[PDB]
């Protein structure tokens, strides 16, 4: 029931910076 753009854009910063980080650089 959750969706809006700081749900769904505001998290795809997040998990870019971050989540990305962890596959790109730490895998």
């Amino acid at each position: 029931r959750n969706k809006l753009a700081y749900n769904m854009g505001h998290y795809a910063g997040k998990a870019t910076i971050f989540g990305l980080a962890a596959w790109a650089l730490l895998a």
